[PDB]
């Protein structure tokens, strides 16, 4: 009977290391951006991650018990898919168990990079969740754009007919790994002034969307939080933008690598309540990103 449902899409690049004891902020959209700083539990939790070194059943344990400590409800996993260290998981309120149908998972390798995806039906309405890791490196904007198109065609979630038209609501999140077309100096000035707008005019992802090359007719909430990459581990005061190392020196300008985009159909409405990132979770050089939405469901 529920006309509306709240969905949580969380994306985090764990950075080849396990998570910490506490990850409440992430779950509850606490931190910076369009944030939620009662704590009422979401109808569905959907977790995407990119360099998650925790085992697949181990990892899903943490999610289940992290939600139990928070909500006091046994969220039950509907589906889960892994592709090396790229992993996604879809959990749901016990009561909503017998509304999920036609659940499907799939993966696509574009080494080590690609997409992991789940789709399913909630009553009448259909959903799609793609989680991905794309080609890294400031100048590799063409290869990412390829990655998208390959994931858009090759992902198996009516399948041998269309692509990003299959689902009522398609969310697409993860480490899209798109950078800023700017020199470190300005980037850092604009970050210290908390003036992200001039940097977003120049963000690669936005530039390719604006050139109608990738993510056609996709929507994204307006970013008002600092670039999620690349931090120094152990705090969030310091971008790790030019460390020297025996494995080479790497010149990474801070970027909004981590993103949540969606595409719905008309007359089927969906508002976005939260879209931000943490500031307390400091085990990875990425900061985890969250996004919460209210979504229309029918019989
Ligand atoms: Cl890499």
């Amino acid at each position: 009977e529920p006309d509306m449902i709240s969905v949580f899409i969380g994306t985090w690049n764990m950075g080849s290391v396990p998570p910490p004891k506490n990850v409440t902020s992430w779950f509850t959209s606490k931190g910076l951006g369009k944030t939620l700083d009662v704590t009422i539990p979401h109808d569905i939790y959907v977790f995407g991650t990119q360099e998650n070194s925790v085992g697949d059943r181990e990892w899903l344990d943490l999610l289940r018990g992290g939600l139990k400590e928070l909500t006091d409800l046994d969220y039950r996993p509907i589906a889960m898919q892994s592709l090396w260290n790229i992993k996604v998981a879809v959990l749901v309120k016990p009561e909503h168990e017998n509304r999920i149908s036609h659940v499907s998972t799939s993966s696509v390798k574009t080494g080590n990079k690609g997409a992991v995806g789940v789709s399913f039906m909630f009553n009448g309405t259909s959903f799609g969740f793609v989680n991905c890791h794309l080609t890294s490196g400031n100048e590799k904007t063409a290869r990412r754009n390829q990655n998208y198109l390959d994931i858009l065609r090759l992902l198996s979630l009516l399948n041998a007919f269309d692509i990003s038209l299959r689902f009522t609501h398609l969310f697409w999140f993860g480490d899209l790994n798109y950078r800023l077309d700017m020199d470190i100096q300005e980037i850092l000035n604009y970050i210290s002034r908390k003036e992200f707008e001039p940097l977003l005019r120049v963000d690669q992802l936005n530039l390719e969307r604006e050139k109608h090359k990738v993510f056609l007719r996709f929507s994204e909430e307006e970013i008002s939080f600092p670039p999620t990459y690349r931090y120094e581990r152990g705090s969030r005061d310091t971008y790790a933008w030019h460390k020297q190392k025996p494995t080479g020196v790497r010149t990474n300008v801070p970027s909004w690598c981590d993103r949540i985009l969606w595409k719905s159909y008309p007359e089927t409405h969906i508002i976005c309540n939260s879209y931000g990132c943490t500031d307390d979770i400091v085990t990875s050089d990425h900061s985890p990103v969250f996004g919460t939405f209210e979504v229309g469901v029918t019989s």
